[PDB]
């Protein structure tokens, strides 16, 4: 079973927030600029660089669509 190149990017944008520990009130900002929040999101990286690496690594490899 393998993530289409449409459900790799859903897939890391719900794993990403998935910390919810310190900027879990302005991420969930569903109503704010996906980069307003990100910059916030810097403390929690430890966390956003888990999805955020896959991000890029299936797009040097390519997904199955």
């Amino acid at each position: 079973g393998s993530m289409k190149k449409e459900e790799l990017i859903d897939k890391i944008k719900a794993n990403n927030r998935l910390l919810n520990a310190v900027v879990q009130e302005m991420y969930l900002d569903n109503s704010l600029d996906i980069k307003t929040r990100d910059y916030y999101a810097s403390n929690i990286t430890s966390v956003r660089q888990n999805g955020d690496q896959i991000i890029q690594i299936l797009d040097e490899e390519g997904i199955a669509e």
